[PDB]
């Protein structure tokens, strides 16, 4: 009933006995395991409500006290006449800064304490999201010194189109699938390219330029927004040591904000809550630049380190991924903007399991996707075991607005 | 659409449904309220149906369902276990399971070449002396002078009562690991246990980091006998780096065949307490566990000296420059000295062909994520972006209690 967790490195034992509070299923059945899979294939409100509620007066110490009771009497009183009911800016605020603790594919919850929680349920049109976003994005940069933040836009809604933001981040550099099929920019966003073009936007022809943002409000066709430039931070890349690293003119933003996953508490659904902290180095430099589906700019800078590309065995591979991701580091390190290696980051999940093995007796984690993409046995996460769960409040991903 | 496990390949788009998990008959870890994917040892009436479900299998192997052939051997496994409690394999059954056991292993990246393995039956064997003969002869074989050739020699099974044939080290070919006065390990931390072990049996104890363990062979209801390899049947590689020269001075060496020696063998029901198998090395087992994991050899800092690299900060990924240069010493060495040994590359994709035959051969292939994805450059590597059905098919590989 209760795993028995094991650091293959120190040989330490825990048991998370945190799990047990999973109140929803995952992939996984006695017979398989379909952990390596990315995407998942009144009463019952009033019940997660309750819960959450409680998590929050048991949060700032106050279980049973008149305010938790008088509070479980407005969320019944609420749901049982309108079927459903709303939170008050500091549960919110607990909410957020929760699922963000309980994302188990997030290696960065040791700041999960570090929250910027913005309230935009007060959101009537595009127009005002666009603002909203506008600021989070402001704030969140704050001049290359990120700072992690959310900003949650109105929840769905009984019969009601849900907010949405087509993009998948706030920034993305878009994809033009030319003649022969191949592709210009960034290959995983061919797709939400040509719908900001299908809705009017001037296409570009550059390997980085930044997309519009889609921006839609209930049961309306999407509007088209342009990002001001200086809003969207960018930072050049180039080596310490290859000179010619900067000519091959590669770059990324310095964003990263995540707006299409929908964030789930005590029940409510928010279909528009984007959110950003930092970059981890291999994100852009391993995922973003070396996937043979994305960028794919290895063979490139391998011929360029005269490497031979001829054989595997030559690891031309290994190599001239380790000097992407230095090129990455070095780069933002240089822009003194925040970034974050997967080193320093695995040894501080190490920290946060540790913190939040006394806390709460256990944390969530997908093995998977906590081990970077390069080095992983080199970092401590490789060596520990993992117990994957889902928490509530959560994020969650959903269906694509079209 | 189908009602089975949907996988996709994130990196061509592709999708397949795994309709032999349906197979299954072992319950794994994991449950819908939590996953234990990642945890490396998770925690007569039923002889007959496991056997009858390998005779099935056997038959349909050779494609003979339902034949007169496989309705007899049916009716004899069941007198012979409704007459002594047991039953017996008949030598092609065997390879037949042998190789069927390595065709399941969700761990193993190498299936590929899951149809080339040499079965060595040794099931008359009797002594601890003669399982020291065969296991000599099993390296003589496979080691073939670094031409390598996949081979495993299955000892007598478990039978009721009488005591199990084991080997007690985990590997036919170990280096010793040498607890210090101050605390340190000198040789390989793994083998700590095994060479205490190996002394409180009378082996006189070297001093080195490469002193290649004594067996400890056990035959049915004795202690074991200990007994020393003759140096001429253990191929080593001394390690170098092909522009490091440097690198030749570190004295590091690692021995050619890699031959699981500890895991229970199951076919049909009856259980191989000591089945020894071995292919060749993917060159990340040597030079990314084995010599640079915290709690082995870990060299890592060490020759991430040599290189002049930045040890102070880990922002300067000294550990990941110098683990990719202990790995291309694993390889060069390996190549130059003309003996066997694939690359994680290479041996990935070799893995991505094994899953698209298998797709066509059973509808699908059990593979362990975690473990199929090389300890460095995983995304690199197709099977990173390949999602993964795992699950318990038998024949199979299981980790046994250690003998002691
Ligand atoms: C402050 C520094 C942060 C860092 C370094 C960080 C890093 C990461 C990384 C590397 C991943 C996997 C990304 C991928 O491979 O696609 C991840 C996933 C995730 N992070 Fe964080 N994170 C941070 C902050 C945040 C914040 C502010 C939130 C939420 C309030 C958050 C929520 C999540 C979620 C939900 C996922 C999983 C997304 C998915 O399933 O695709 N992270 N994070
Ligand atoms: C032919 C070349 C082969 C290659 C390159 C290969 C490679 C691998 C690798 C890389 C591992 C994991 C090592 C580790 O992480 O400790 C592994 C595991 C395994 N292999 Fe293979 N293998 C080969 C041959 C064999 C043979 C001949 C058998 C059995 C007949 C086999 C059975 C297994 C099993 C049971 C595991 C999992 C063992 C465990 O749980 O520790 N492999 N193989
Ligand atoms: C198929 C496999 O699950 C998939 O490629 C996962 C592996 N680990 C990952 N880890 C992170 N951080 N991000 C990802 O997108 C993935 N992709
Ligand atoms: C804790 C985690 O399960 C452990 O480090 C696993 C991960 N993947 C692995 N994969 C292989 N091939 N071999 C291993 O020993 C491991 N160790
Ligand atoms: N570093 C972060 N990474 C998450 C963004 C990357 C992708 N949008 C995650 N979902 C898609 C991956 N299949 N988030 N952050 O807040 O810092
Ligand atoms: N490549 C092979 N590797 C076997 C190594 C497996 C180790 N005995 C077990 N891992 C250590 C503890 N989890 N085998 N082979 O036959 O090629
Ligand atoms: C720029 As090219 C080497
Ligand atoms: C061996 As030192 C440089
Ligand atoms: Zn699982």
């Amino acid at each position: 009933k209760f795993p028995r967790v094991k650091n293959w490195e120190l040989g330490s034992i825990t048991y998370d006995t945190l799990c047990a509070q999973s109140q929803q299923d995952g992939p996984c059945t006695p017979r398989r395991c379909l952990g390596s899979l990315v995407l998942p294939r009144a009463e019952q409100l009033l019940s997660q409500a309750r819960d959450f509620i409680n998590q929050y007066y048991s949060s700032i110490k106050r279980s049973g006290s008149q305010a938790h009771e008088e509070r479980l009497q407005e969320v019944e009183a609420e749901v049982a006449s309108t079927g459903t009911y709303h939170l008050r800016e500091s549960e919110l605020v607990f909410g957020a800064k929760q699922a963000w603790r309980n994302a188990p594919r997030c290696v960065g919850r040791i700041q999960w304490g570090k929250l910027q929680v913005f309230d935009a349920r007060d959101c009537s049109s595009a127009q005002e999201m666009f603002t909203y976003i506008c600021n989070h994005i402001k704030y969140a940069t704050n001049r290359g010194n990120l700072r992690s933040a959310i900003t949650v836009f109105p929840q769905r809604a009984p019969g009601r189109g849900d907010f949405r933001i087509w993009n998948s981040q706030l920034v993305r550099y878009a994809g033009y699938r030319q003649q022969d099929g191949s592709v210009r920019g960034d290959p995983a966003n061919v797709e939400i390219t040509e719908l900001c073009i299908q809705h009017g936007w001037t296409p570009g022809n550059g390997r980085f330029d930044v997309l519009p943002l889609l921006l839609q409000a209930p049961d309306e066709a999407p509007e088209l927004f342009v990002l001001p430039p200086e809003l969207v931070l960018e930072v050049p890349l180039e080596h310490p040591t290859l000179e010619w690293f900067a000519a091959l003119g590669l770059r990324w933003y310095a964003l990263p904000a995540v707006s299409n996953m929908l964030l789930e508490i005590g029940g409510l659904e928010f279909s528009a809550a984007p959110f950003s902290g930092w970059y981890m180095s291999t994100e852009i430099g391993t995922r973003n630049l070396c996937d043979p589906h994305r960028y794919n700019i290895l063979e490139d800078v391998a011929v360029c380190m005269d490497l031979d590309t001829r054989t595997t065995s030559s690891l031309w591979k290994d190599k001239a991924a380790v000097e992407i991701n230095l090129a990455v580091l070095h780069s933002f390190q240089l822009a003194k903007v925040t970034i974050v290696d997967h080193h320093a980051a695995t040894v501080s999940f190490m920290k946060h399991l540790d913190n939040e093995q006394k806390a709460r007796g256990g944390c969530p984690a997908d093995w998977a996707w906590i081990v970077p993409p390069i080095s992983g046995s080199l970092t401590p996460v490789f060596h520990q075991e993992m117990v994957n769960y889902i928490l509530s409040p959560a994020f969650r991903y959903q269906p694509d607005p079209w």
